[PDB]
RNA sequence: GUUAAGUCUGGUUUCCCUCCAGGGUAUCUAAGCUUUGAAAAAAA
């Protein structure tokens, strides 16, 4: 029902290139967490080229990611180049503060991502650099210096994820798992949850990367104030396929901690063909598009 | 009255240091060197 991943260490979520160190994400993209379940629920039989549906094939619906830091659950909330972790306590009002007046829009807005902020409570950044070595000189190989920002903790965090099925939540508990980049590690752990489904309210919470299908990109964009209200919209890639060796996609889309209005959803719901609908199902399936109420924690997909 | 004979004794006691000063002043680190040379982007 609810799967709660504790990374046992610092952990790395590679985003946008290598070419000082490689940054490291926040939250971790919907496609590693899927893929890491695919690994865990994995069998040698069912490969083909389309990595999402032996992905859908192996699980079910998976809801979006946000942090439970020691019973508190913090949520992300982006202005625009600028990620925080806030408490749920603090995005009631955010509607209201959102086409509230020009001072006191900014006064409350910088207030949450500065103070009422507890990113920096909870993470740290820390650069690793590491080299390689030749057998035989026992001097530092050359060319091989490699950096990476890893993303430590400094006190315990959990990744929160609620999944639908609850047949692959008995073989996932307890499970140790190569969760992110360079061979790092993370326990889950599965308890039972109560999480409402499909509230109409007006502004929602983008938890996961809301997908766009590249058909309305232009629709979507020259009238961006209808559908989100503040977060940030950026092409993202889809991570990298284990079967094929090689990276996923690309898409635009509504990154995690964006503020979407309630109008988003049917627009979705209008430009989507038969095919690119079941395409983009699949990828709610496995968990980009989850939203969450600005009310309380209730969820819900956008098409699903 | 006369005689005759001298004998004993030959430095003792006390005090043997007391009081003040028991180190003072100056210097309390100085000048250098504060990283250098190899590895910056590697094959699948």
């Amino acid at each position: 029902k609810r799967v709660l991943i504790k990374p046992l260490e610092p952990l790395m979520f590679r985003s946008q290139g290598e070419f000082t160190a490689a940054q490291s994400l926040i939250i971790p993209r919907p496609s590693t967490i899927a893929g890491m379940l695919g690994y865990i629920l994995f069998n040698k039989s069912s490969g083909t080229g389309d990595w999402l549906s032996d992905l859908t094939n192996l699980l079910a619906t998976i809801y979006g990611t946000f942090i439970e830091t020691n019973g508190e659950y913090l949520f992300p909330l982006r202005m625009g180049n600028h990620l925080a972790l806030v408490d749920q306590q603090h995005l009631i009002n955010l509607p209201t503060l959102l086409e509230k007046e020009y001072e006191r829009r900014e006064k409350g807005i910088y207030e949450l991502f500065y103070d009422k902020n507890k990113l920096f409570q909870i993470i740290n950044h820390q650069d690793r650099i590491g080299i390689s070595i030749d057998k035989s000189t026992r001097t530092v190989k050359e060319h091989y210096l490699y950096s990476a920002r890893y993303l430590a903790f400094k006190k315990e965090v959990n990744y929160v994820i609620f999944i639908d099925n609850d047949a692959i939540s008995d073989k996932i508990n307890g499970k140790i798992v190569n969760f992110g980049g360079e061979n790092r590690i993370a326990k889950l752990e599965v308890d039972d949850y109560k999480v409402d489904t499909s509230i109409e309210e007006e502004y929602y919470l983008a938890l996961s990367p809301i997908l766009i299908p590249d058909e309305a990109l232009d629709n979507f964009l020259d009238n961006i104030s209808d559908y989100v209200a503040m977060g940030k919209v950026d092409k993202i890639s889809l991570g990298f396929d284990i079967a094929n060796t090689k990276r996923k996609e690309m898409l635009t889309a509504i990154l995690e901690g964006s503020i979407v209005k309630r109008s988003i959803i049917d627009f979705i719901k209008n430009e989507i063909k038969n095919d690119l609908r079941y395409r983009f199902s699949k990828y709610e399936k496995i968990g980009y598009n989850t939203l969450m109420s600005l009310c309380k924690l209730a969820l819900r997909k956008i098409l699903s």
